[PDB]
């Protein structure tokens, strides 16, 4: 096979082979539709058993729809939503948590690394507090693994718990990418949510190896019941489950999803160890999943972009490129990027 | 294969082999994403194809969502959507249209057998005009074929068509059994649609043979621009876009669309016939496409239930039986029911 | 003073001289603002000695943003609002309930003289009651006095309350006219609302005699909070207060309400006691309020139009014609009304 | 009299004699209700008279509604509302804007004096356009004078008004306190408004001496019908129109509202030159209109409180205090003021 030219996003890769096949397993006889099927049962108990916990689950086509779903259950038209300026839901949903949530209003907090500074966190939920005149704290969303690959380690995210818990407001957790940053701290899923103060994941399997699945998990299942409107009200009550939920069973069978993950992260890390000491060369962070960014000579960019690479360099800084692997990127197509790079420093 | 005892909706049904094919197909290598690929611009060059005409599409997840995104672009929140009582906007999308429109209004207009009366609607839709206490009219959905299985004959669109350019309204079709309706008129897609003045259809494959992808297909493409945002934003633009490509491909090759609702039809055709003059059994309607309703004994309604077929009996008059094909019913399923039928009479 | 020529409903007149008078009073000085003024506080006492309980009041500029915002915290968006099919919340608000509610639905329940019928209200509010696919039961509102100036009952009112306290459905009066069935029945505020099951109620004074002020009164306290925010965020939440409270007080001062509700109740039923037995003229149902209607021949109705008389003619029935009187229609006003339909039959 | 010792907001004065007597000579007789009387309809064409231009106009209850319908027609939901950080709508309308706009999204541009800066906001409208993940730049929202009572120039907003054109972006005005500054710039109405670019203007008159009336100026008049609408459903539409037409009549009657923002500018003026060389007190800011700004000694600022003085002293900097005058703010009341800092200094 010839090497796969495109880092841009693991969103370019397709489906591990067992997925697929799950579905043509899945594409005869008869089931009972939207959820009330066999399969949909069975994953429903995966989830329980693998969160170690009564989970409530909810298969949505999308990780823009399963974020938002799960924000507008957690704040009123009139609250807030904490997030890191460089959230998904503050920049790529096109609005998604301000449509579902009905109008709510997100508050930026920033800090390094796509990470909530907790201090500021602690002082923008308790400001105005109870004045009629402004809009009030309701929840709080942090990105695991961030947006730019970094992770909150279980202290950081159990610490944001506490604001929380203090400040009664509800905390969301964006897992787009959640195995990769599990397989990097190499704790449990119940470890990095729920026993950290998470109340709703948005557990993401689509970049990680599905089709188009992801799965609503909600820890605090006494919303489960306004979950289910909100989920078919927003159109993403899926008919014919069994499809989401094929997608869902396969990806947790034989430890696929944690396979795909440590994949995923290999390969980064793979690229990282080979970059580091190469003419026009820095790497930026500490590349902790499977995304990377680096510092490159311009020239060198401009002959990856001729080699053929697919991959941001203007969305941050000068200079600032950013490489991201996936469950199918094989060492072999690490080992091209690095070898083009190489040869054109 | 035992026959299916299912006959509660097509929505019980699997996919044809030929769609879970297309998805291993094109599991592997990259694709860009939100449909920036390949298959995904075949597709719509499929759409234009078929319809014979530049046609704008977008394919989203549920029929509910392609219904609430059609509807959401052609009346302001202060407007009026009119619509069967018995609708599925008005009944089953647990309020969608209201969610995506940010407050539009539904108004029923009445008629036998799901089909709104045209002298009713041509009322309706005249009431208050310019009154600003009042809601206005702006747009008016149909649904071919209906959620009785009924259809509304060329002219009876095209009549509707007229009301609507008439009042400067946006006219919607309801296309969940599209194809089911196209093949009992034999007329071509163009002739049931946009030449009589269908402005926008929520193009139904789901429940005609694919997993999950509907397609919303804009013949006044001049909502174009706003519909990409409302997709996006309602959280229905899937970055994997080829999984939904794929189905609609597959969906859309060798007439197998055509072919699945041919099938679907004939079974319940022959259902119909099988049927008429036995006893306790009055067939309802003509059976114009996959549905089927008809009054029966309540003790060989226990019989069925005893023998372990789904259907409805409840949601309609008493003794009122209704008995749904797919495109996977064979002859066989059907001549077990009237076996069954028979047998307990 | 000449005759006043216009009967088309009560909000074409004025405001009580004590109104003006106390807004003149009021105009000096500095005072908080939001309703965090002496003047406001004060009137809040006087809803809670009215009612004979603790109230939570929430004065608004307009009966539709009363309506609007007592429904929506009484509705999820998910949620249905019953209400007859002629109430104002469904014909004259531009859909403000549904605006408020954020996509909540009206859900019609027919009945003479602009009534709900109890028992099918009693089939309506247990819809599909738990299924995912259907919008919810959530609230009940009924028009106390309604908009054809017919009453509910004591016995009526606390009927409908039986039917909401048993399927937890929220109670709310649209009492745009309060005053006018509470004098016709001459039974107490409390008697009138929360102990017949009311919990929430628009107390409508505007128009019974002041200039713009309308005042939500809340049984169902637990609400308040809600309120606050719902109200500021409408833009409802007026920054001088005591000019609204200023109105009320004087409105519940010296039994003036209730004296301006005796004026215009008097007013209507001394038309339809000179209307009965004259020539061309049947005056329909018991007038029980301000609000008289009668059938009159086609060209005692131009006579009166060409008297300059102002009146509604066109929205029932054929020949039905609606006369509207105001705490400010003198026995006069009334006569002139009488003579001209004399010297026109 | 006794001196006046709130200086918290202008907000908490009562209303020029000539407001409330207004009230009291248009409490009589009959009148069509919403705005379809002859006062309003004068008022209208003042409007037009004062703005030297055919401009369509709104009568509302508060700012807040005023600033919220602007905008909400001047952007959709998946639109951008750029305004400056400190502004009301971003902070105290409890997300109003979000609210009536359904969901469109503030972005803020910060800049010194409560004023955009006009380089920041030339990037943040060109970001992501087109781009279908992303809110969209729709309009621009400029407070003259602004919440910290400095001023935009009429170069400033023009510039401003050339980003809008230049990205067909709409540009609205919140004129909460229109008059102080115009009056300190000496300018026309029109040169101050529509001359410069403005589309739509929130005029304010409440904080500058009527009891709850502001006013909507559309000078882009093809807003006008979708304004109705959304008036009423807002439930902003008064029935008894006169009631705020009156005031406002009396408010631009013998140069009224300008001669009121002269004497608030005037007061806020003598306090900023009587505190200038004081001990423990430096003012900040040029004090252009009715807003003063200074920083004081704690000691002074308890003398003050003690004194029973009303302002704010937390909100900002460490020792910065803030006086507001008004319409109603005397010489006299001034003097008090500065007769009690100088004391306690
Ligand atoms: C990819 C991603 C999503 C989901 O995007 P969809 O295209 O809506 O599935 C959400 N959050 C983050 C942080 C992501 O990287
Ligand atoms: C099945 C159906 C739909 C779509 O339902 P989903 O479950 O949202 O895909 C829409 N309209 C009609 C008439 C239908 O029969
Ligand atoms: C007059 C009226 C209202 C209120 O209308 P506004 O113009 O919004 O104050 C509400 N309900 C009923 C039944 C009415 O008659
Ligand atoms: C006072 C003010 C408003 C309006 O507030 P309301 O209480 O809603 O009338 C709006 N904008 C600014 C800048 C203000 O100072
Ligand atoms: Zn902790
Ligand atoms: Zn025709
Ligand atoms: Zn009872
Ligand atoms: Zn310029």
């Amino acid at each position: 096979r010839p090497p796969a030219l495109g880092f841009s996003s693991d969103n370019i890769a397709g489906a591990s082979p067992e997925v697929a096949q799950a579905l043509v397993k899945h594409s005869s006889g008869q089931a009972g539709p939207y959820g009330t099927d066999e399969l949909t049962a069975q994953v429903k108990r995966k989830f329980c058993e693998i969160f170690e916990r009564d989970v409530e689950v909810f298969l949505v086509p999308t990780g823009t729809a399963a974020n938002a779903l799960c924000l507008s259950a957690m704040t009123p038209p009139w609250g807030n939503i904490y997030c890191h300026p460089a959230s998904h839901i503050n920049n790529d949903e096109c609005g998604a948590p301000e449509f579902f949530s009905n109008g709510a209003k997100l508050m930026t907090v920033d800090g390094p690394a796509a990470k909530l500074d907790i201090v500021r966190l602690r002082e923008r939920t308790r400001e105005k507090v109870g004045d009629v005149h402004t809009t009030q704290p309701a929840c709080v969303s942090i990105t695991q693994a961030t947006e730019v690959g970094s992770i909150y380690t279980l202290d950081e995210i159990e610490a944001i718990g506490d604001v929380c818990k203090s400040s009664s407001l509800g905390l969301h957790m964006d897992g787009s990418r959640f195995a990769n940053a599990l397989v990097s701290l190499g704790c449990s899923p119940a470890e990095m949510t729920w026993k950290a103060g998470v109340d709703a994941l948005s557990f993401g399997a689509t970049k990680n190896g599905v089709l188009a699945a992801e799965a609503i998990v909600l820890f605090n299942t006494s919303l489960a019941t306004e979950m289910s409107y909100r989920r078919k009200r927003a159109g993403h009550l899926s008919s014919k489950m069994r499809f989401l939920s094929a997608q869902i069973d396969a990806y947790l069978t034989d430890d696929l999803w944690l396979r795909n993950a440590r994949k995923a992260n290999a390969a980064a890390q793979r690229l990282a160890q080979g970059l580091e000491g190469l003419g026009g060369v820095e790497v930026l962070g500490g590349t902790e999943a499977n995304i990377l960014f680096c510092r490159l000579d311009s020239a060198m960019i401009d002959a990856l972009l001729k080699a053929g690479f697919g991959f941001y360099h203007d969305r941050w800084g000068p200079n600032v490129v950013r490489f991201v692997t996936s469950f199918a990127t094989t060492a072999e197509d690490v080992d091209h990027l690095l070898n083009q790079v190489r040869l054109a420093a």
